[PDB]
C-alpha cells in the first residue's frame, strides 16, 4: 500500500509494473474527462485520424529489467474520446501488425465514459493495422486523414522513435499540412525523422527529463531509462516549453502537444477546436 517497491510482472522474467505507493499517486480509478460537447459535429463522414499506437509492453531499463509499460490508456482515449463526440472516427496501426499495449494499471476502472469509449474501440487496438499498409495505400495528396495522433505512455519510446515508416507519416503530415498530435512520452516519435530539418523551430510540451530521472525513487519504474527523449529532441530543433508538469497543451501551427499524463483532457479540447474549425470552412 505504501510499498515503494516495484510491483513484479508474472507474465515475463524481470520485469515490474509500477511500485504499490507510486501507484496510488499516479492513477486514480476515474479520469477527468470533461467538456466533450460538441453541438455542431462533422456530419461529412469522411475526415479520420490516423493512431499509431505502441507494440511492444517491456522496455529495457539501465539495470538490466523490465519496466512493464506501453501507452498510458488515459492520454491515449481522453483525446479519442473528445474527437469522437467531435464527428471523427479513427484507424489504429502499430508498426509491427501486434496489437497495441496499454498500462492496463493506469486505466479508470470506474469510469464508465472511458470504458464505454474503449469497448467501443478494443477490436482495433486488439487488431490494429500496420504502419506500411497504411502508409502504401492510405496517405498520399487525398488521403481522409485529416491527422494522425501519437498517445504518450514510455511504450511511446520503442520502435517509434527512430521508426523509417513514422518518418515517412510525419513527413506526409508536413507536406500535406495535416494534425500532428501527441502529448507526454509520444513526443518521442517525431525524432523518427532523423537529420531532417523538418521541425525546426518547433514549439512543444512534453514530459520533462528531469521527472524521468526521478520517479524510480518511488518505485514508478524498476530502473532509469538509458537514454533522455527531451534532449534529442531539442538536438533536432524543437524548443521544450516546459520545466513541469500541470495538464498543459500547446498548438504551433497545427501541432498539438500535451505534456503528461495530466494532460489528455485538454489536449482533446484544444484538438477538437482546431479540427472542427478546419472542417468547417
Amino acid at each position: 500500500m505504501n510499498d515503494k517497491h516495484p510491483t513484479p510482472d508474472p507474465a515475463e522474467d524481470n520485469a515490474f509494473f509500477p511500485s504499490a505507493y507510486s501507484l496510488s499517486q499516479f492513477t486514480a480509478s476515474k479520469s477527468d474527462l470533461s467538456g466533450a460537447h460538441y453541438p455542431t459535429p462533422y456530419q461529412g463522414g469522411r475526415w479520420k485520424i490516423l493512431v499509431v499506437g505502441a507494440d511492444e509492453r517491456y522496455l529495457m531499463m539501465d539495470n538490466g529489467t523490465f519496466f512493464s509499460t506501453g501507452n498510458h490508456p488515459v492520454e491515449t482515449l481522453l483525446p479519442m474520446y473528445h474527437l469522437d463526440k467531435a464527428g471523427f472516427s479513427f484507424d489504429i496501426a502499430t508498426l509491427s501488425g501486434n496489437p497495441v499495449k496499454f498500462e492496463w494499471w493506469a486505466m479508470p476502472r470506474e469510469d464508465q465514459e472511458v470504458n464505454g469509449l474503449y469497448s467501443k474501440y478494443q477490436s482495433s487496438f486488439r487488431q490494429p493495422l500496420k504502419l506500411s499498409d497504411v502508409i502504401e495505400t492510405a496517405l498520399g495528396e487525398d488521403s481522409d486523414y485529416i491527422g494522425v495522433f501519437i498517445p504518450g505512455g514510455h511504450g511511446a519510446l520503442m520502435g517509434l522513435p527512430d521508426s523509417q515508416e513514422v518518418k515517412a507519416v510525419l513527413q506526409w503530415a508536413m507536406k500535406q499540412n495535416k494534425f500532428i498530435i501527441s502529448l507526454c512520452h509520444g513526443p518521442a516519435a517525431f525524432l523518427a525523422v532523423g537529420d531532417d530539418p523538418l521541425f525546426a523551430g518547433y514549439k512543444i510540451v512534453a514530459f520533462p527529463d528531469e521527472m524521468d530521472a526521478q520517479t524510480p525513487s518511488i518505485g514508478y519504474m524498476p530502473g532509469h531509462l538509458t537514454w533522455k527523449f527531451g534532449e534529442q529532441l531539442q538536438a533536432i530543433g524543437f524548443e521544450l516549453l516546459n520545466t513541469g508538469i500541470s495538464g498543459q497543451v500547446f498548438q504551433d501551427r497545427k501541432m498539438l502537444t500535451g505534456d503528461s499524463p495530466l494532460a489528455g483532457n485538454a489536449l482533446g479540447q484544444l484538438a477538437a477546436k482546431a479540427l472542427l474549425a478546419e472542417v468547417e470552412q
